């Protein structure tokens, strides 16, 4: 009724809902259209024809392969992160399970883009699904449950892990100082060089300011891909 107010659950969708806003979504979200990516001997036509088996050759190699850590993802039990102790004591060291789940995304790929020929998120988009894809398969066919009403809801939590990480608003950081600079060196000079095609500049690049859009404008794909 009148006393409709904001705490974003169910008009953040209406106000502040980035996704399909901005008309230079034809640039801004990618669509996996060109032809042998990085090094790797990737295929777009392949890529468009099943976008469901994306994989690593469709992106960097030699030095990415999702678990880039090479430490095996899911090994570790007995863990917590938010507060207080001796552990990581700066900032949340251990007083809340966190999942083992966020410390293991399979991220460790995507933290470690150095190789160029990216001058666009058409290349950025493939890095992004091998991660999201991997992660999917690995939560799914590794999840100790019985099958019942979790699975895809801690596949869900893992692709809005995922989406934060890409817009950079995670608070947990590993080598993530890598992978967040990363997004300043790779996320920036693929919206370095995009100065053209848009209008929101401010410094230093608001990173988390547009790659909030450009997240927004990649819904579908990301999501399907981990799906």
């Amino acid at each position: 009724m009148d006393s409709t107010s904001t705490i974003a659950n169910k008009i953040e969708e209406y106000l502040g809902a980035k996704s399909d806003d901005s008309k230079i979504d034809e640039l801004l979200k990618a669509d996996p259209s060109e032809v042998e990516y990085y090094r790797s001997g990737g295929d777009g036509d392949y890529l468009k024809n099943n976008i469901c088996k994306i994989t690593v050759n469709h992106s960097d190699s030699g030095k990415y392969d999702p678990c880039e850590k090479k430490l095996p993802p899911y090994d570790d039990n007995d863990q917590w992160k938010c507060q207080q102790n001796s552990s990581d004591g700066s900032g949340k060291p251990e007083n809340i399970c966190v999942p083992p789940r966020r410390e293991r995304l399979c991220t460790y790929n995507l933290e470690n883009l150095k190789f160029d020929k990216i001058r666009d998120n058409n290349a950025f988009l493939a890095d992004v699904l091998l991660t999201a894809r991997n992660e999917g398969e690995k939560i799914v066919q590794n999840h100790p449950d019985t099958n019942s009403s979790n699975v895809c809801n801690a596949l869900e939590r893992s692709f809005a892990d995922l989406a934060d990480i890409i817009r950079g608003t995670d608070q947990w950081k590993g080598t993530n100082s890598n992978l967040e600079k990363n997004l300043k060196q790779m996320f920036a000079k693929i919206r370095e060089n995009d100065k053209v095609l848009q209008d929101k500049y401010p410094k230093d690049q608001k990173y988390t300011k547009l790659r909030e859009a450009w997240w927004n404008a990649n819904r579908q794909k990301v999501w399907e891909v981990i799906t």
